[PDB]
């Protein structure tokens, strides 16, 4: 059931309307394919009601279960708004041919629950403030169950 851990900052400043995410650090991932390299990067989604708004990434890391990133992205999320959204957070294995296998995925904001809600709650809390924190990832099927329209 160990499929790894991510570790990442939010930040929200609600004037500007303005959600920045810092992907620090992955740990313990999964061996996606046995026997191979695991060249991980990570997919960030922006996502309301189901829909998929805006989709970012980082580089490719290579040959690591242990990659480090520190890779800031940011959004235009306007203070009415932020309480609906959703940022969806996944690790995948880069593969030159074929589709790229995720390991897992988190989600905070909108519908979230545990250190999830924590660590969202704890942003909207405090107006500027970065505030990291890890999580476990999950497996696809349940992330996506729970965001899906």
């Amino acid at each position: 059931e160990k499929l790894g851990d991510i570790c990442f900052s939010l930040r929200y400043v609600p004037t500007a309307g303005k959600l920045t995410v810092v992907i620090l650090e992955a740990k313990n991932l999964k061996k996606m394919d046995v026997g191979g390299l695991s060249d991980p990067y990570v997919k960030i989604h922006l996502m309301q009601n189901g829909k998929r708004l805006k989709k970012k990434k980082t580089t490719i890391k290579k040959n690591t279960l242990n990659p480090y990133y520190n890779e800031s992205f940011s959004f235009e999320v306007p203070f009415e708004q932020i309480q609906k959204v959703q940022v969806v957070v996944t690790v995948l294995d880069y593969e030159k041919i074929g589709k790229n296998d995720a390991i897992g995925k988190v989600f905070v904001g909108y519908n979230s629950t545990g250190a999830e809600l924590r660590h969202w709650s704890d942003m909207l809390a405090n107006p500027r403030r970065p505030i990291a924190q890890w999580h476990t990832l999950q497996v696809e099927e349940e992330v996506d169950a729970m965001l899906a329209v």
